[PDB]
């Protein structure tokens, strides 16, 4: 019987059934939006759904036993399960935030799928080679989310009053959205010296955020 | 079958089609004043009947003389189209097709060949790029849901609906507005919103970057591979 | 003929002529000071006339040492043209010519080699671009039009106008308050304007894509 | 003795010591923020602190006579040295600015620190490059801000009422911030040929600040 569920597991019928459940749930999940719709098939999809993911958790479970330690090193299967455990979690009383976090199950369409992996895992592949300035943005934020707070957070509470309001400002600010109207003209009404915090703070972190790019193409094309 | 040709064939004859292109342009372009419309209106809206009616016999001409060419050769049928889009009636129907009938100034798009290449160079590049704007869709789709069923109580006109919640997250993908217009009102409701946008805001600039990264090494392939 | 061959095409001659530019330049950076064009308003109207008057020998200079090389030169038919512009009287006239007189500072590209090639090695990149520039031109007029017979009606001031259009457009293609400021708006009156401005934005955004990858080629 | 306190300095502990600190004195410059915590444990930290800035000062001393003169032509230490430096200036009176830039000796973590030095050298490598249009890009913005002056820092003072705001509206312009609603087409009203200068502006320097970016992937690919 070790072998029996082995080539139900390995079936492409088995890896087209299972996509057939996600395009399906992925089409309902998107329908239990719809406020004439919880009402006229409302019961109908909420058990529809504690189909699917029921289905899941034995193909998840026989992912298990037909793989033994291969489904446990590879992240398609360990998301699938989390993806799963997820959407196991109950559906009653708890935190209503897991009641929604079930979506992520339709991000199994990219497991599933084989075309999607290597799109994803060729993406993937390519961060590492930032890490080094990524680390160093978090400190350079930190470096500035602090100067920022003790010199505006006085004025400007929400936007600077707390270490984490200017975490939230300055990443707007490095986004460039409304950083100057909305955001630094105001700050320099009462501090006019504002323009040498917020201008260095925006070049530095935009040169660098290019660089990061170029990084990447120097990477693949050297 | 011959005797037409040589007519269709001519270098006086693309000359000639890329005339009337630029004239309804122009035209199409002067129809749009309304000093223009009442002393010319008349005069106006005549010529634009008169270009197509021409484009139709163009475009009627055109077909036997390539025969199933035609209509297997991208560049005329979007001329079919919109001198068929031109061709339907005025009145009754639907007020955009007046406005589709100025697409056939994209037809001095075909009929210039300089035009074709131009294009069908950015074309190319879309097949490349296409697994990734699925993988984008998807990834819209699972967010603009989550959004729906989040802040569509409260946040109606952003995210009451499937619909919205995908425009709203095109926008905050655009970046224009994104926290002083969304998540910060949203963070007076729900102060956990920047858990959601950030990350999004992210991951869709992280993909959108790849995408340049995967073509401009994609020609510094042909030019590092030709170099042996 | 050669005497002041050898004045013009010297090195002091050239370095003069920058020290009287970046001189010229700093001082009109000054009659933008109010407390300025009181005290020392005479003394600098004047120095810029002196300082202009000076440039009318240089190209002249320049003209006949170089002869006709001097008017197939864009560096000297410029030169020239911001020279004439500021050649234009200070008083009555257009005030715009006594404003125009600035772009003489870009005279600062000219006698200085580095910037000319910076410029020039900028510009060597445009024709490659020229098929695009045109194109997305064509594209932005076929659009220009449909929105002003769309939503120049009820948006006058964003639409109203080919003219209109043609600025919004751009505004769009920039993305600046193109959703708060224009489309959400716009979809009060008409719910489907998405269906414009997405593929607009798109088309428009994916063309300058291209154009970038096609520079470092 | 000359030589017994050096071979103290490049001691595995040693190093391994100071990004202590660093990051000690990082982590604690992150909890004067907090108000909470300035009763209890805040006194415990405003002394913490003195110890810290002490040994960095000491740690500082030690660097200069072991490497005499090659302390002072090292940009590295250098910045250590300033920024701490900076942080000796004393605390009271003066300017409050100072209680601030005490927080960029967490930039020691990255002199401290060596594998970042190279990531930033690359950035800093990449700068040369640019010098070239980066003063033309400042060239162009001064022929250009003594214009808004002139022309619009009649009605519009806060934006282009003097050269300096000027500047200040131009790089806004440039970043693309609410160019057009917040102040081309405020200016359109009164001066409505205002877009023949902005346009062009943003066309050019759009044209030039793209070019940066190759000037950037160019050089950096040899
Ligand atoms: O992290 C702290 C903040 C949240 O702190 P918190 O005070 O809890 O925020 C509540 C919402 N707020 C801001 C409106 C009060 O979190 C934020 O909202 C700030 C978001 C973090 C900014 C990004 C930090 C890492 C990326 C730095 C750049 C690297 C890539 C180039
Ligand atoms: C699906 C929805 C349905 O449209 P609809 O519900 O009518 O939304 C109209 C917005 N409203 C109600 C405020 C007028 O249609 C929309 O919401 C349109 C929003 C634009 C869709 C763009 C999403 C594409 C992301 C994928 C990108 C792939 C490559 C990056
Ligand atoms: C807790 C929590 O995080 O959710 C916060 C809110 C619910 O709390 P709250 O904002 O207080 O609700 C308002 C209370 N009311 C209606 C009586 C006024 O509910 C929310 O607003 C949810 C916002 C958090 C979304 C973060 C989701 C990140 C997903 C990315 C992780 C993917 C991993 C695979
Ligand atoms: C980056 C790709 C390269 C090619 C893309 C560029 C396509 C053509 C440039 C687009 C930029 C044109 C925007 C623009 O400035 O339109 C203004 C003029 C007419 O302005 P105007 O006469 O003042 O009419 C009222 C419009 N107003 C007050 C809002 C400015 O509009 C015109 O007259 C048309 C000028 C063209
Ligand atoms: C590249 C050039 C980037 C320009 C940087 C910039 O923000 O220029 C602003 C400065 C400040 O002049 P200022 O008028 O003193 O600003 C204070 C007035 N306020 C508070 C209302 C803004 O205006 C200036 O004059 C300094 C600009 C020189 C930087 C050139 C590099």
């Amino acid at each position: 019987m070790y072998l029996r569920i082995t080539n139900i597991v390995e079936s492409s019928f088995f890896t087209k059934f299972i996509i057939y459940l996600i395009v399906l749930n992925g089409i309902t999940m998107g329908l239990e939006t719809s406020k004439t719709f919880m009402q006229s098939f409302g019961v109908y999809t909420t058990l529809f759904n504690q189909i699917v993911i029921t289905i899941f958790t034995i193909e998840i479970i026989l992912r298990i036993y037909v793989h033994r330690i291969s489904f446990f090193k590879d992240p398609w299967s360990l998301f699938d399960f989390f993806v799963v455990a997820i959407s196991l979690v109950p559906t009653s009383s708890g935190f209503e935030i897991l009641r929604v976090l079930r979506v992520l199950r339709l991000f199994r369409l990219v497991t599933a799928v084989p075309q999607m992996r290597k799109i994803v895992s060729a993406l993937i592949s390519v961060i590492p080679g930032m890490l080094s300035v990524i680390a160093l943005m978090t400190l350079f934020f930190y470096i500035f989310a602090i100067m920022a707070t003790q010199l505006f957070g006085e004025r400007f509470p929400e936007w600077f009053g707390t270490l984490g309001e200017s975490f939230y400002t300055l990443f707007q600010v490095m986004t460039l959205e409304s950083w100057s109207m909305g955001i630094v003209r105001p700050l320099m009404e009462v501090y006019p010296y504002a323009w040498v915090f917020f201008i260095p703070f925006i070049a530095v972190v935009t040169f660098v955020m290019i660089n990061l790019v170029v990084a990447i193409c120097v990477d693949a094309m050297a």
